[PDB]
């Protein structure tokens, strides 16, 4: 039942936080490890892995620790590090983290990814709203019963608060595929006749399962690459930490900016 | 063993209505259950969770019952309500209705459901003839061996008589997705690129399990909303459920005048 | 563990061919199974269920052998025969027989498959050389941590070698699908869409595990009927088999006068 064990994850958190409720939460993603420290000084830190239902994160970059930090007005719960689908969990446990900060308090996700960039106007190490997104996986996070609606999945609302932080900002589809291999260069030609601007391995599901419990969704990817075929040049994990590592001082600020505008 | 159940729930069946064999059969989906009146009155109404190997069905608007109706010359199963993939089960499962169906003696199976529409023409309480379908599951009831033709799935013969019905019948390709949550505005856009005229979340799986079996098919979509993104509205099941409704008695007496002229 | 169930594989194939290291590997697919001895004379010839790992194949048309036979200058393993992702094995047991050829010193994996048409210009029996792929099955052989770039995943340079030895082979988009159902005319409209030039339902995770084990791939698909819709003739795989069969002393002689240029 992944009410219950939203509701003891959220009772572990509220307990070692001392925070009886927290307002948002943000998802940390590949290459986004340094960009915690701006967000702001943490009056706790734990490791995820602590909470019930909590599967640690494994992927390098991902630092699978929990952080209780104030922006703003708000209490911040910051999941450093997440899990995916590809490293073969059911998806109960994929979108956990995101039902459990839902049922600590947080009624907005702030859902951050690293992704290939597919439409020739992103550089990389940009960092692009996400508009929407495209579900290629063939799965849900949702089982029976639970027919949530998606439109405007990542609230436009959200959207424009991020662009009064920084009106340079652009928007794009983000393409959610199974991984972990990353594509070929036919698979992101058709991609792109499919409408998608990003391609990533999350993300998706988080989304999902965000909505049908009610909150609402700012999706930030950081283009760590072009995407394969592009330039023709050969894709790494290391590759992806590093370039996001770059924009790491942009990151940073912009989450804890838009963050106390909500 | 799929054939040997199926064996097992048509001579149950065959016990239950008294009727040794059936020559059509009927699935009423999203927004049909109240359609079953136009019909013609039964003779016998029985129910699914009472024979061998039916999961019952879970989803509001789904009855979970089996009658036997006289139409026309033909002694017609209707299978009021179904389980879909997003329910979790097994493919073999969800195929299992119209495996017993065919079993029973039913050549003819008339797959119905609600669907969202994406051409342009389609609006809200238009009944589509499917004409072919894109199975976008990534799945298949079929195993090793089975290495079935679909040219043809949705028998042109039938929608012929269809149209003798109502000469005003339009078609559409249904793109069968997992479900269960609603498709994005992205999605959607997706699938028109794709070829899809009418979005769901059943009967793909079962068409093909149809034709492996050696019954032909007539597939009818109650478009119950326009697709996402198209309106920007939100969807909700109860609102599918309403515009079936809406159209139910109309939707009977359509499947009543077309099951006759078989 | 995969790569300790290769090794082992590995051990046993080195044992009962007396050879203590194998250089190329060719899988024969559906249709290619004539073409085995046009590749020259085995000096061993042994079930692939003998092997540790190995699922025997069950498709007709796949003996399920292993052959160790002196191709050039090349020790060659060949794999007459293999097992589908829709035979229900779960994809560890689908890349085994690649893994196993590698761990045997294999660098060089030659993938053949039996395909359909799509592209206007491609004929039945004719034999094309696989440029790149679409994954359109939603599922990978890798698992946490294993990003592989899929970037000229089919090497450029052996399709260099191939077109030396018949200058007129074409090449194309290899679409991997599920099955074992074959496709609706309305999905092969979609998949000449996405780009793809042949439709199969293997070799895609093949290729993965080959790419992420260190090995460069050489696909080649071997035209056995046109795409669902194209004609509207009835497709099986008993005319698979045919059609290939009428092709194979092309096919045996093309295999073994490329792989003797590697
Ligand atoms: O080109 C790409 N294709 C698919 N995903 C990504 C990502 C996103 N994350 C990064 C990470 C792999 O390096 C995995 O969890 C996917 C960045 N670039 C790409
Ligand atoms: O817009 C749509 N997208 C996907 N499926 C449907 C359906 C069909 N059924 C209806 C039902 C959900 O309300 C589920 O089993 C899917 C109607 N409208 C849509
Ligand atoms: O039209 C086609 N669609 C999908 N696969 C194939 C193949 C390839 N193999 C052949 C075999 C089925 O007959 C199965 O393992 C798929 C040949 N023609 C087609």
């Amino acid at each position: 039942d992944p009410d219950e064990l939203a509701r003891r994850a959220a009772q572990v958190i509220a307990d070692r936080t001392g925070i009886g409720e927290h307002d948002v939460a943000v998802v940390l993603g590949s290459g986004w490890l340094p960009a915690v420290a701006a967000l702001g000084s943490p009056t706790t830190v734990l490791p995820q892995a602590e909470l019930p239902g909590f599967v640690p994160p494994t992927a390098a970059g991902h630092a699978g620790e929990l952080l209780s930090v104030p922006i703003g007005a708000h209490r911040v719960l910051v999941l450093a590090g997440r899990i995916h689908a590809y490293e073969g969990h059911d998806l109960r446990y994929v979108v956990h983290p995101v039902r459990a900060a839902r049922a600590a308090g947080a009624q907005i996700m702030v859902l951050t990814n690293a992704a290939g960039g597919l439409r020739a106007d992103l550089q990389v190490g940009q960092p692009v709203l996400i508009s929407d997104h495209l579900n290629l996986t063939a799965r849900s996070p949702l089982v029976g019963g639970e027919f949530v609606d998606l439109t405007d999945a990542y609230s436009p609302r959200l959207r424009e608060l991020a662009r009064q932080s920084d009106p340079q900002l652009a928007e794009g589809v983000y393409a959610g595929l199974p991984g972990p291999h990353y594509e070929t260069p036919a698979e992101i030609r058709m991609l792109q006749t499919l409408g998608a601007d990003l391609v990533g391995m999350s993300t998706v599901h988080e989304t999902i399962a965000a909505r049908a419990a009610g909150a609402e969704v700012l999706g930030v990817s950081l283009v760590t690459n072009l995407a394969a075929g592009i330039t023709g040049e050969p894709l790494s994990h290391a590759e992806v930490l590093a370039a996001g590592a770059a924009s790491a001082t942009r990151m940073g600020a912009l989450l804890a900016d838009v963050i106390a505008r909500f």
